[PDB]
């Protein structure tokens, strides 16, 4: 704990995004912020509803802050499904990132959760009440196979947040514990699977592909956040519970011999996300390559994890790692950092009240 | 390999025996044959029923073999929870099994899905009809944590054999393939988080023994039956795809490197589950130390996994494994090797044509 350790988050980093073969970038800025605002104006438009603004208890900024956030990760990462795609994930995605707010036991709203699915009677829970509303939107994009991986996802989210009320980091000696919870609110499946629309691909045509991509992809999604997420968690308790930190708890090792393995584990993905599909179908390998790069580019750009306080500390160094830090770095906000006044607006309160 | 590692095999059944803590209990023949035919009777009668004969498609035979191999696993793996409750399981666990029969593709059945699913309309697909009807008979007996874990590792498992009609062991270099189809269909959360039936446990007061014992369980359960199951899908050509052989062909390593692997997680999980769970409550140990008994003594005991060759092909051997082997055998026979005539009657078929 205390100092960062600052060069490896950057080695590992570098790793990284030479491995990913960090090519330049997805979209021109133009095509980017024509996106931005195409899925946050649908969105904030949706979650300014009246309905939704009544069953979706979380605070105005909050929600601001959340559908910005989302919004660009999807429009980032997603760099190759239409405007329409990217803004129906974007509401899916922001739904469940809100969720992660509730402090409200799922219990008491959960006790009758099969009995009233199975006769379609409007759930308890509010959440699930407005997701499953909503669903429909964002399912009409894809086939039956991918759909049925969204949904599953979606309800191991659920269940993954139960758990994370708990504030519980495993018990010592249970190794299984960590990537058991990693992986029930990675939303894995979800991500995976929501990167071949229909429209697109041919779930029966590139099944053995999609379903390759799903296995790994949400790993490489997952550990890749868990690594640009350490740093603005690496001073921050109020966000005890963490992969890294329940390596700690669980695994009973120090914290970096806990951040060594995710860094193993992230470079081995990468590695073999390359090896698997470079030689399959070129629109396969381009939605993943895509993808990748983005996600990558967005946790860079994205004020959230605070990435520019490593740039300032690592600007006049002159290391094979320091260098290749900004080196990719800038490269990112060259095409990804965009101020939101470009393409967030009006703010969703805004809607809302008119 | 050509030979079968009877030596390597005999000693690492032996190392996980021991770990275990396998020894005798007090759950007498004279209960077992009790619960035996309590479950399966219930079960025979429900198989029997004009509508469950008619929407599922399956070998009278083949029902009537998995019918009777899912009663005892239930009732010498749960041996703590209610008649009832071992009876329930055992129709829903029926149901999974047999549904690995189906090699109708999935796909136009699960088109509608979630719009079915949403409105309240029955499934098109006729196991998804038959499973959501009589779900509530097993999900009663739990609370709704612990419910929410079987519905989702139902649908997991549905994917699972969707994915399994493909015969995909994985393309090489895809490590986290076979790891992820395992966990796919193997239950693992329905089988941990039925354990605790709220009659018997409080889910909000041993949240966090519950969920630890999900997360580990899981494994265990998998692992475990991968090992014993080893010996039988050893010469079976018509086994292709399975745990152990996707390590082969995904991780591109030998079948002992694989089954070398196998080994490793299996010792390990079985050390962890007690150094975990030993010194928690009493009575959620002793669920654990029970099931992982029972289960391990019904491998040794149904025919199905061709276990007493080994057996007798070692019997007459003075090695310290080989010894060590036959009494932990002979333990599991005494206790819980039965004769069908004794419980399994009359055949599902006869009920059905009655
Ligand atoms: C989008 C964020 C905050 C992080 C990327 C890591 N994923 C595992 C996310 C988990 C939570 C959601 C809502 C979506 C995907
Ligand atoms: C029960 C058999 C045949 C094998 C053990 C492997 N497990 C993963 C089972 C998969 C099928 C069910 C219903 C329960 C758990
Ligand atoms: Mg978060
Ligand atoms: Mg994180």
């Amino acid at each position: 704990m205390e100092n960062f350790p600052t060069e490896y988050f950057l080695n590992t980093t570098v790793r990284l995004l030479e491995y990913i073969r960090y090519r330049d970038s997805n979209y021109t800025r133009e095509e980017r912020i024509e996106n931005l605002h195409y899925a946050y104006n649908k969105a904030a438009h949706h979650f300014a509803q009246p309905r939704q603004q009544q069953l979706l208890k979380v605070d105005p900024k909050r929600l601001q802050a959340s559908l910005q956030t989302i919004v660009g990760m999807v429009v980032y990462s997603w760099a190759k499904v239409s405007k329409e795609c990217m803004a129906d994930l974007s509401i899916h995605y922001t739904y469940t990132l809100v969720l992660e707010d509730s402090k409200d036991d799922p219990y008491p709203t959960m006790v009758n959760y099969f009995d009233d699915l199975q006769a379609g009677r409007e759930q308890a829970h509010p959440w699930w009440a407005l997701v499953n509303e909503h669903f429909p939107n964002v399912l009409r994009h894809f086939g039956p196979f991918c759909s049925l991986n969204l949904i599953r996802s979606t309800l191991d989210f659920f269940e993954g947040c139960w758990i994370e009320q708990y504030n519980f980091g495993g018990f010592p000696g249970s190794h299984d514990y960590p990537q058991f919870l990693r992986r029930m609110n990675g939303l894995g499946h979800c991500v995976g699977a929501s990167l071949w629309p229909k429209e697109q691909f041919n779930e029966r045509s590139l099944f053995l592909e999609i379903t390759s991509a799903i296995a790994q992809m949400e790993n490489w999604m997952v550990w890749v956040n868990d690594l640009m997420s350490f740093y603005k968690e690496f001073d921050d308790e109020r966000d005890q519970i963490s992969l890294v930190k329940n390596y700690v708890v669980s695994d009973e090792i120090s914290l970096h011999e806990a951040l060594e393995k995710l860094t193993q584990d992230t470079l081995h993905s990468s590695k073999q996300m390359v090896a698997v599909f470079s030689d399959k179908d070129p629109q396969v390998m381009d939605t993943i390559e895509c993808f990748m790069h983005g996600y990558v580019t967005w946790h860079l750009c994205d004020r959230r994890y605070r990435l520019s306080e490593i740039y300032e500390k690592v600007k006049e160094e002159k290391t094979e790692d320091a260098q290749k830090f900004c080196k990719f770095y800038e490269q990112a906000a060259n095409v990804g950092a965009v101020s939101p006044s470009e393409w967030a607006y009006p703010p969703v309160a805004q809607l809302a009240n008119v």
